């Protein structure tokens, strides 16, 4: 089939809409998500006109190897989707209502800097090539974009799928190509975070201070090289879901912190204990008696000026 | 082809039904299962309508692309369902009887705070699209609705496949669809729990506990330090499948009450040993004593304060 | 194409046979394994009869588009079987000779309780549905039905490849169908068992027992307390693949067994210290001799307890 | 179409060709690997003939649906491979000329006896089976086996491309069978293993040895005890690749052998201190000496026995 | 459809051109990573000419399966590429303009020596087989080889997407072929490494080397030791990926190190203790004071030796 032909020399408008039938399985670490839904596009193909006296019928369907379409494609996405044709319905002036049930991995990037409270804007881009004899320009049917409420991405709060009007319109391998952008955004649920890993990740920390209240160094190395131990294996524990960042994560600076405070703790237990074996256990009773202020201030100041510094 | 024309005004009936032929493949972290089962539609199409006298046949057998057929989808799916066309045979009125072997991964939400107890209820959404002519309702044909013998689903125990008999009609991008909730009912197979860990990760908790039949800081801090890597150890080797939670486990709470008393206890032998080194060994000897009994009547009694607020 | 009329009243006999080309795969987990194999049907479709005299031709070919052929599926599989058609020869009285090359992972139930022992019986469900017309029985060409020379399923020792000659033949949702039943025999490879798992896990056992030859309450904490750890750790190494068990293990069983002789060691050793700090040391020393043999005696008796009770 | 008539009773040679484009993803486990190549086949299906006089053309092109074509499996391969026919050209007396571009996962075994310096040979199974009017025999055309120079296995080193150039002719479900066997030599890549494996899970080996060097039971157990943790970690950081043996592997004995020079070590340092506790320290110091000597010239001896038994 | 004639002797000229839409999964252990892009190739096929005159048209469409396209394919690709035909526009001449937009996991093999500041060049083989009436010759269309603004590898910064315009020409199987070179180089964002790798796994190395401030070989067996365990245990937490090695890393060598300066530090403390235990505490001080300088600046040397060695 051949593309339709201009009323005077404009390009063809093909009005777009994607309707979110169930969205799924976000890896945070590839960056993607697989999206199931609609995409309903309008055009007026002139060629196709009937009339309704001769014409018997009302508004004709047809097959897709029936008739012209535009290639319509995504641009992030791993292998082109999985598209089922649904109906092609044709209106008396030869105005054309296509629908289909697409199923494609997306890949979107994400920002994981504000982690585990990250917030996301995922990206879905509709992309038409124009042909040899007219060119193809994409808009936005305002009434057939948006997200069904059975919707569940466990993990994360769907806020509102939304699309930018505006199009972009480029040259390319001497061709000119309109690309959509269409835009879910989304919200972490944090709740579990807190108590399961803050809280006790904060206990074993603690535990390790207790050092201050003791004098024997045969307790303290026991107690600050143990709990060392015991923060690796729950950080095993709450291994995640975290790709390689050429920045910085709110945790990971937190984590960098919290290596440090354990190693300190292992500074001022040699020492605590050096400077009694020298026999002046008069600093080395006022250094342990410092710390037990020190750490803890030092510490909460810290995570003032990480989250200060993030947020 | 074309859809059946109405005898008066009325939406087509197509009579559903579902037989569970082998269900397999319970992931509970994607909330998700796989299903291998048959698919039985009824449905008037008078045009098909032949006489027994002049067709020398009795009910005459179809291909898919040789009739009509309404597009029976499914919603939670992660692909389109792996059809497989078993027999179309039509009786002389035109009485249509569809059939074929779907073989599609369903995606129905799971509850996790009973978890090891938890008991679910699985969903499986039979959908169907109307057209510019005519309208489609969906019926449960109550006859061609369950699950075989031999039907297992390692760890659970399944208990009655169903089906929401009234149907969900509502519109949608300018059409009417026709909803069906297929609900099939299972419950956990939590016996090697107990024994294997809840029994083991109570031995662990105990092993920390015989530090007030101590004096002892020395062995008190390898007793109580070292169950804890020997929790986070037995923690690891019990490694789950369980996502993300904006709510609460059973279980969620229960780690996080182990996750004190370790800390609690490493409390109590800071103060043991502080108390002592002080030279109080009245109240050192008193706050031991207490604990002998304090730790086990507040778990115990901790343990009811859970299951009386989850269950 | 039709099925074949009756020369009398009797049903259409499809002589089966599965050839095993290559078997392998088995995840104990999910209770599956996937099989690569020939399989011939034969039936006399009087239909398609011609004389050796008028058709120049022996035994003619056929395509599958070309000819009518049975239903034939398998019911325990996880998505249809990949076919690919070998060879359709029809004899000159009409006796068909069905050949093809399936690939499809079924889903046979697993034993795990006679486990590293564990011996299998795993199934392959061949069925055949009725038509409208006739109806379909299925029967065993016991000399299509074996397993190559060259088949291997590591870990496991393939024993018997057999055929359940007597057909199941019931009906369902207004249909007749005839279920066949392929049976395979495996018995487990479980030589590296004993010196990479029991005897270094008991190994483990035993540095934990040397507390009885101790006095000293702090090396013996150290003793019992990280030998529970190494046991853990080991315990992980030797991750297998084994999944929910609503019924008890012969490695359950011993496994349950272990997390109370390092439990039973921390009471022993808790009580030889509180004897001996409470100036008794006549029992707190005859109570560290007594188990000495009551430990490993014990232990000796307790696996004669299973052993006798699982074999 | 049909196969090609005898010129006099002789079966069809068919003249095999595999060129490996791309060799890939070798799963020690499984043992398995991808490959991506060339299948280049000659037959003299005398059928196609045609004269250079009165044809126009040379040598003509013809497509697969178009000619006969003889049906050319593999044996060992999970899912049947994915063919991409290149050319099919027939020479003026009827020589085709067949080439594909397949890429299937091959199921060859595995040898982890020499392990981790050992080496394999990997099987690649061509399979043509004979129809009803003639035969199939399978010939290797040595001019068109081989493997490119861009070929990686990262791991083991690709060293010879060869083929079993007389090929299996037998009966198999009333058929003629051809089957050749296509080898791949590989062997190990083992340069990380010395200082990555094998030299620090020496170091943890010895650091348990300094008990011989103390007297002191405390500090003996914390050595013996503490390096069996630290063995079995790296123990962890080192899992690897390597399926359930029936067998035994070189380092299989190995492991097995650490497993016991720790579990001596217990023995050696339980008795050191009960000699001791006895008031004997001159067995008790004569034992700690030996063992000095014994435990590393044992050792030594221990790998030579080894070596030399498995290569 | 036949191959272009030549004009006198000469070769057919297909000028190539990739453009990366989206680039992703790179999967350093296999040495692979998925592509999404625009080949675009274009040839004098004389035959399609038309003239503007009599032909309505201007520059008229066709199908791949309407006319000859050359077998164009990939070297280096898992299962073959994922083509989707976008647009074949012949100019009046005959000169043919491909599209499309092929989707295949790529296979270039990388260098992990100067990892984890390593550099990549990535290589995609575009091949194109000659016939036996012509030749085929490749060129690089400059215009039509980049890549999008869009393009993201998180983990790697994308440099520069070329081509070696040179193309290699050469006999196999009795064929011309012409093989391209296609180059992306990218280079490693290795911001995290430093503070959360090399700093916390410094950290440990030094809470070792708290061990000369001790006389106690009871707390420096415990300091030494335990931080083995602290090592190997981050060292798990790190679990990258990076495959099998022939050579070394530069990470290789430093991890090498670590793994003796824990050794060396067990061999101090065994002596430190055995030199005062014979009584000579005055060396037993002067070793002990020696490791304080000589394993810190040993160390800091040792790096630079490497890192001048490496880069």
């Amino acid at each position: 089939v051949s593309p339709p032909p201009p009323i005077a020399d404009e390009p063809l408008t093909v009005n777009t809409g994607i309707y979110l039938i169930e969205c799924y399985s976000l890896d945070d670490k590839a960056e993607t998500f697989k999206v199931n839904a609609f995409l309903s596009l309008s055009w007026k193909d002139r060629r196709l006109a009937f009339d309704p006296v001769r014409s018997g019928v009302r508004v004709k369907t047809y097959e897709p190897e029936a008739i012209w379409i535009p290639e319509i494609r995504f641009v992030n996405v791993e292998n082109a989707r999985d598209a089922d044709v649904v109906d092609i319905s044709v209106s008396p002036d030869g105005t054309v209502q296509y629908l289909e049930r697409f199923s494609a991995r997306v890949l979107s990037p994400l920002d994981f800097r504000r982690y585990p409270f990250d917030s996301q804007t995922l990206h879905i881009y509709l992309i038409v090539r124009s042909v040899d004899t007219r060119n193809i320009v994409l808009a936005v049917d305002l009434e057939k974009v948006g997200k069904n409420d059975d919707v569940f991405l466990t993990g994360w709060d769907i806020e509102s799928f939304t699309a930018v009007v505006k199009p972009a319109n480029f040259a390319l391998e001497d061709r000119l190509e309109s690309k959509l952008d269409y835009q879910l955004r989304i919200s972490r649920q944090y709740f579990s975070y807190i108590p399961n890993i803050i809280l006790p990740m904060l206990f074993i920390l603690f535990i390790s201070w207790t050092a201050f209240w003791s004098t024997s160094y045969e307790a303290n190395v026991t107690l600050v090289v143990s709990t060392l131990i015991a923060h690796i294996a729950f950080c095993i524990l709450v291994e995640t879901n975290l790709p390689k960042t050429p920045y910085m994560t709110y945790t990971g600076a937190i984590i960098f912190m919290i290596y440090l405070f354990y190693f300190v703790a292992v500074i001022e237990v040699t020492v605590q204990h050096y400077l009694k074996v020298e026999s002046q256990p008069a600093r080395a009773a006022s250094i342990t008696r410092a710390s037990r202020i020190a750490f803890p201030v030092v510490f909460l100041l810290a995570n003032i000026i990480l989250a200060f510094l993030f947020f």
